[PDB]
DNA sequence: GTGGGTCAGCGAAACGTTTCGCTGATGGAG
DNA sequence: CTCCATCAGCGAAACGTTTCGCTGACCCAC
């Protein structure tokens, strides 16, 4: 292919002037422009974004880890964030880790090892980035969750899952159920064990009891879901209303009560978390607990870039308020 | 930051024998790998995968382009690519095309201007890669789905959407329904078509009759399945079963067939496409076309290496095998 | 004319990595 | 001693792009 060198030896100038004519950047006489345009259009001239890159520092790409599955939500955050990017002039490198954490930390350091611009860290693991590869890496403007902990530098974003939590239950409670479970995600992931405690908060506010097998645990997935919701239907005490960790398992409680040849809400009262599209389409729709993820991940970007454009900002922080949409589940 | 270059420097070697050191690629001393070693923990070496791309001219970087939506189908293939990109040493860039022309031609030069190693092109729209971009840039490997036209060259999958669409419609024929719709995705998008053409051949095939209202479009998406479904219940002969598109459209046709309190497949049996994971959760479950998603990812990036890694060899073509999983709903 | 001044446009270095000729040392067959 | 054949490792070019110090062509107060 042809390069700016062999556009220039065409033009009979410069590599220098090459560059003023195709970035508009310094004065360029109107005979020489006109020059060079011919050269890039008779060598069909191709341009190498990579080397620019690599004399800028920058690539125009940004890097984003989510712990991703069969989750919908997921499906949808990455949709927000692409978009975005698209609109910004930014790539979007995409890393799924998996759980797994040396996973993660290879990931990371082929992110870093490719200089993009910005890192989103959307993980809900647990563990946390190897500081050796931070610091072994220029720092580059971070996007987080209050999932993922860190010791670095990086903006944040607050899902407020505990209030998340606690106004889902509130809300059954206001309907007059007081026999209320809660299937969870894994308690080794924040937003999990956060809406855990907004649950037991509601719940010890009104004075209820929780019976000890009315906490269950599942994976965020359709089939944690499912296999959390039989559980419950063995327990000595039926409860009248579940809240789900998300709206996945959800989908997983639906199928178990309808094998149970159970209905929702007559038999059962159901809550979710998310507001995933689906929840609107299930039968019945499902109540839920509205949190942006198209939104979220538009949002995330607008953050990252906010920072690019203006390096010494302080650190940004914001919260999302959990918001409840009222359907035929509860 | 370190380059090869300080290492080099306080190592007291040439940066060809760093290379080599670090590449293991040729013989060097032990004696030189140690001190070599030593630089790179003293300086806190921080590789350029930058730097190296350049002059390597390859970036172990895949770009994919999808039209993507709400779609869970996507989801799962994405999952399957970037899965096996991690395994195989290289990063996955994402692009969504939403339909879009231009946006799609955006994508590519971006993509083909940062030099990736291949391409990914599962777009379902009908339109062709400009050609200006295509032979402006270095060729690439590419995967595409056997829909649009010649094209280039470059490598193909068939789905066979057509035998599965007669498949699935001669499977409704053998429960003995004769009042058999169709909703399909966008007829511009070909697995869409062929899918209806399925239909059309089984149809003709057993002499039933297609009244003028029995073939309604909608988007490939749970609302699109909605509205199609709404628009059959209008119909003055109304059918007994109806093969959907894909398995989105078919959470639709569920709700739409909720709201209206029609039960499934008691009043109207339903078949749907993808056999994406949702469709065994669905109530009642949905009887429907397997075909490889999180396996055609992996297919496909297997087929693209392959040929980076053999650049000689002709046009590949693989086919899938549709798998009808009969459940529930009809 | 004419010595001095302005700025377009020159040649070319260099972001950090891989690759290549080249050399000097060492090793066995005279 | 020759010398001839191999290879370890050096110095540094160069993938394709920006960026810089310098020049020289043209205008202008003498």
């Amino acid at each position: 292919s042809a390069t700016m060198k062999d556009v220039a030896r065409l033009a009979g100038v410069s590599t220098s002037t090459v560059s003023h004519v195709i970035n508009k950047d310094r004065f360029v006489s109107e005979a020489i422009t006109a020059k060079v345009e011919a050269a890039i259009k008779e060598l069909n001239y191709a341009p190498s974004a990579l080397a620019r890159s690599l004399k800028l520092n920058q690539t125009h790409t940004i890097g984003m880890l989510i712990t991703a599955s069969t989750n919908p939500f997921y499906s949808e955050l990455v949709r927000g964030v692409e978009r975005s990017c698209f609109e910004r002039g930014y790539s979007l490198v995409l890393c799924n880790t998996e759980g797994d954490e040396q996973r993660m930390n290879r990931n990371l350091e082929t992110l870093m090892q490719k200089r993009v611009d910005g890192l989103l860290l959307l993980c809900t693991e647990t563990h946390q980035p190897s500081r050796e590869i931070m610091q072994r890496y220029p720092t580059v403007p971070t996007v987080m969750m209050d999932w993922a902990p860190f010791d670095g530098d990086s903006d944040l974003i607050q899902d407020n899952s505990l209030l998340g939590g606690d106004l889902a239950t509130q809300y059954l409670i206001d309907k007059g159920h007081t026999r209320i479970a809660c299937i969870t995600g894994p308690l080794d992931k924040t937003p999990a064990r956060l809406r855990l405690e907004g649950y037991r908060a509601a719940m010890k506010r009104a004075g209820l009891n929780i019976p000890d097998g009315y906490e269950v645990t599942g994976d965020f997935e359709f089939n944690g879901g499912f296999d959390a919701m039989r559980q419950l239907l063995s327990h000595p005490l039926r409860p009248q209303a579940v809240f789900t960790g998300n709206d996945a398992m959800a989908v997983g409680v639906y199928q178990a009560l309808y094998q149970a040849e159970l209905q929702v809400p007559q038999d059962i009262a159901v809550i979710g978390y998310d507001d995933i599209e689906l929840a609107s389409f299930m039968t019945p729709p499902l109540t839920t607990i509205h949190q942006p993820k198209d939104e979220l991940g538009e949002l995330a970007i607008d953050v990252l870039i906010h920072r690019i454009t203006q390096p010494t900002l302080q650190q940004q922080r914001l919260q999302l308020t959990p918001i409840l949409m009222e359907r035929g589940s509860a």
